[PDB]
């Protein structure tokens, strides 16, 4: 049996650290007689290991939802979206974007606003690469103008036959990914006769990153609320 996290605000306070209380019990469970760690988490591997300190805890580690799977801190294998649309349909994507980004009359356009991650290429009208104050502020021009949901109804509708889906990203961006490249895509990793696989999330509701995998008959997942409840769902079950 294995257990999965995420890794944003289930195992640590979400972009910093993770708190030397939690991972006292993670030992715990691989120090009890018969189980395994892995996580899960949407980042990119260098930021996963920055924030968990030590990816030895762990057997297997799945980032950017399980495209990318890492092992030992070897990165054995993955894929890309590239090899998924071609070079072709991407060059159709891309440039669709930027035309679109370019003549939207927004205030303030800056820098990044294609970022191509190996699950996710990640679009942004505004742009990455803007101080934290202009992106809060640009979080509000969207509240009153819905500037970003105009955004996915394009791409939505126009590339409906790329087997594509964009769902808004934070609170810059829109995250496009393949269909049925959610999170459940650790699940491909995970025939490793392992009889029992026990998830642990945050926003396990429809509209939320890990919500595809808890219904996802295959696993039993549970809800948690912060990494402090998380620790005290684990003790109290296990
Ligand atoms: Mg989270």
């Amino acid at each position: 049996a294995i257990f999965l996290f995420d890794v944003d605000g289930t195992l640590t306070i979400s972009r910093k650290t993770i708190e030397q209380n939690v991972v006292d019990t993670l030992l715990e469970l691989k120090s009890k007689k018969g189980f395994v760690l892995g996580i899960v988490g949407g980042s990119d591997y260098k930021k996963i290991r920055e924030q968990i300190k030590y990816p030895e805890i762990f057997d297997y580690i799945f980032s950017e939802n399980g495209v990318v799977a890492h092992k030992n801190d070897e990165e054995y294998f993955a894929e890309s979206i590239v090899n998924f649309l071609g070079e072709d349909r991407l060059k159709k994507l891309i440039n669709y974007s930027l035309k679109y980004i370019a003549n939207l009359d927004i205030p303030k356009k800056r820098g990044t606003f294609i970022e191509l991650r190996n699950g996710i290429i990640n679009i942004s009208p505004i742009g990455r690469n803007c101080s934290q104050e202009e992106r809060d502020e640009f979080f509000r021009y969207n509240l009153k103008n819905n500037t970003i949901e105009k955004f996915r109804d394009n791409l939505s509708k126009e590339f409906e036959d790329f087997d594509l889906n964009f769902s808004m990203g934070g609170q810059i961006s829109i995250d496009c990914f393949p269909k049925g490249w959610d999170k459940t895509f650790c699940l491909k990793h995970l025939e490793n006769k392992f009889d029992e696989i026990y998830f642990f999330g945050d926003r396990t509701d429809k509209g939320g990153n890990d919500y595809e995998l808890f219904c996802d008959k295959r696993v039993k997942g549970y809800k948690v609320k912060n990494p402090n409840d998380t620790v005290k769902i684990l003790r109290e079950n296990f």
